[PDB]
């Protein structure tokens, strides 16, 4: 059935892009997720509650998309069965220009984002496409606020320390 959700909501993902970037992502409910970015261009980025389109595409493999207050869009692949991940990001040339003001707790900061977003250009878009290793899984529940709490660097050193 490809509108069961059921084996990925609740997922709790860590994953190093081919790229060395970094990031971690938590499947909140069938529209919602938080992320944590560790390392790369926006490091230490972090975002609760982004609504998402999230699709079952195979047997365990899922689809994730959404697009975020900066102008950015978003489009992954988690495949559980065979352990592979694929993410492709589409950001505005000011995020490429200017990586750093896109780097806080998104959700203080949701009119700044807004605004960055009108401002610096748009355009041309970067494509980053990039498959990455799944460095850890786990399971936490649906609405579980507690997964991604803070910034990655309030983090272990360490992290993962499960």
């Amino acid at each position: 059935d490809k509108h069961d959700l059921s084996g990925f909501v609740g997922k709790h993902l860590v994953y190093t892009y081919d790229n060395g970037w970094n990031y971690e992502i938590y499947v909140k409910n069938d529209n919602t997720i938080d992320y944590r970015i560790h390392s790369g261009l926006v490091g230490n980025r972090w975002v609760k509650d982004q609504e998402a389109y999230i699709v079952r595409v195979g047997e365990s493999i899922y689809k994730i998309s959404w697009t975020e207050p900066t102008g950015t869009d978003v489009s992954l692949i988690v495949n559980l069965g065979d352990s592979l991940f694929h993410g492709t990001i589409f950001f505005p040339r000011w995020v490429m220009n200017n990586p750093e003001p896109t780097v806080c707790f998104q959700n203080d900061h949701i009119p700044l984002m807004n605004s960055y977003r009108e401002a610096g250009p748009a355009y041309p878009t970067e494509v980053i496409d990039e498959f990455a290793t799944i460095t850890f899984v786990r399971d936490c529940g649906a609405n579980n606020e507690s997964v991604i709490a803070c910034a990655a660097s309030e983090l272990p050193k360490n992290f993962p320390d499960n």
